[PDB]
């Protein structure tokens, strides 16, 4: 159960940035993914096969999102995680694009589009997060 | 364990087609996928969310490849099957593109590129055949 929509949809993001700042700080791909609900090409993401210990953060606002301990590589075209660093970090939206229903995931502080979540992950959580590398930055442990 | 290479690599395909014939018959996308080892964009394939009972065949030569009973949908960008219709239908090749090791799958009869096989699949096989929709045709039951 969840109220559907990003904090941009709900008009209540805690963190905001000017477009001038966003355009000069983000690459065009990072901007398109996080600001226009884009998806990075499969197998081209910088963090798809990254295994270093550390924390993945929102590329836009720097809020921590995922711990390296929860990352796994099984052959998906994009980074995959078992769990979010804490329940407050991500917001959910019902997504009906491409002729299917998915649950889209966004940063709860600035509203950046991140990826999608699926209900078929192993225990304990039962979840699997498919996340665009272009939506993340990485801080080594 | 397998000898690596398509029947084109091994110079022993049972069936061959003229390249003018193939161009007339296949769309540019089907040609690029099957003849140039291409990959279709995620979520755009005709059979990605297809559920009708029947049999999927090689789009080039017509050989049966997959039964609808083995198809599953876990949210992948491409059609997913857990087993091939018979052990002789598909040939395997070690593939090192995109900074990865994958096992590429091709039609044993004509050498057409189909997709890849992974070890992250469900029981009973543990295998996921990740197959481009553009490499397939479908015959309803
Ligand atoms: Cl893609
Ligand atoms: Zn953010
Ligand atoms: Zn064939």
């Amino acid at each position: 159960e969840f109220q559907s929509g990003s904090c941009r949809d709900k008009k209540n993001c805690k963190v905001v940035f000017s477009q001038q700042e966003l355009r000069k700080r983000l690459t065009p791909l990072q901007y398109h993914v996080t600001q226009e609900k884009g998806t990075e090409s499969a197998f081209e993401g910088e963090y798809t096969h990254h295994k270093d210990p550390g924390i993945y953060k929102c590329v836009v606002c720097g809020t921590p999102l995922f711990k390296s301990e929860t990352k796994f590589d099984s052959g998906s075209g994009w980074p995959s995680f078992h769990d979010v660093i804490n329940s407050e970090a991500i917001t959910f939206t019902d997504d009906f694009s491409y002729g299917m229903h998915r649950v889209e995931t966004s940063c709860s502080q600035c509203g950046a589009h991140l990826g999608h979540i699926f209900d078929d992950g192993p225990r304990p959580t039962g979840k699997r997060y498919c996340i665009n590398s272009a939506a993340l930055s990485f801080t080594p442990a």
